[PDB]
């Protein structure tokens, strides 16, 4: 195996998160390359777009791919590994949470890049107005597949994006999920025990603001 695959990104969660999950629950191996802010504008100049999360991909023939766009690499990886769906169907539920957990996601990064300051009226408009309603569409999204994953009856990239972008609105809105959309919450401490990598794997993740 001249197979490789390292991630470039932040020593953050942020847009990279779901690939290692994905990268994870698959079982890979990877070289999980997280570079601090002091480094970044001498690794910067070096990268496709000078921007990242970057994966560069090492195939059996011994060449490197380099792909840009976080969830354009997770998607590309999650139809390899069979995590995009069975069916058409599924295909569909999959997208619908991770279109709806993209709005959510940049409610909540506002949240946490707003001073701190001034954060505290942003998350009480969050959670009188765009709080609930993209929590009710995201929980009558699963609620229709049944409570336990997104789309067919096993783990997919739609479970792991939704949880990801749980984890982001427990850490920034705390108690909120836990009290206004229990099935959410209970979808965040199921879904690890769905796959033991998974669990494992966050049980020894560093901590970081986002
Ligand atoms: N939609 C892109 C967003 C990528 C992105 O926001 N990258 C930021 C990460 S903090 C970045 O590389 N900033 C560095 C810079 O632009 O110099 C994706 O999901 O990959
Ligand atoms: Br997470
Ligand atoms: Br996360
Ligand atoms: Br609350």
């Amino acid at each position: 195996d001249k197979q490789h695959f390292k991630l470039w990104y932040f020593q953050f969660r942020g847009r990279a998160e779901p690939i290692r999950l994905l990268l994870t629950c698959a079982g890979v191996k990877f070289e999980d390359y997280q570079f601090t802010m002091d480094q970044w504008p001498t690794i910067k100049p070096t990268l496709p777009g000078g921007r990242v999360p970057l994966l560069d991909v090492t195939g059996p023939d011994g060449k490197l791919r380099r792909y840009q766009e976080s969830m354009a690499i997770a998607r590309l990886l999650a139809r390899q590994f069979k995590m995009m769906g069975e069916t058409d169907e599924e295909y569909y539920l999959i997208e619908r949470i991770i279109g709806e957990c993209e709005d959510l996601y940049r409610e909540v990064y506002t949240i946490f890049r707003t001073p701190q300051g001034e954060k505290e009226a942003k998350i009480k408009e969050f959670k009188e107005n765009n709080g609930p309603t993209l929590l009710k569409l995201v929980s009558e999204s699963l609620e229709s597949s049944g409570g336990k994953h997104v789309a067919g009856n096993r783990i997919t990239l739609g479970d792991l994006f939704l949880f990801t972008t749980l984890t982001h609105v427990m850490e920034t809105v705390p108690g909120f999920l836990e009290q206004k959309f229990p099935k959410l919450h209970e979808f965040h401490k199921s879904l690890p025990t769905s796959c033991s990598r998974l669990s494992e794997y966050l049980k020894k993740r560093a901590k970081t603001p986002f």
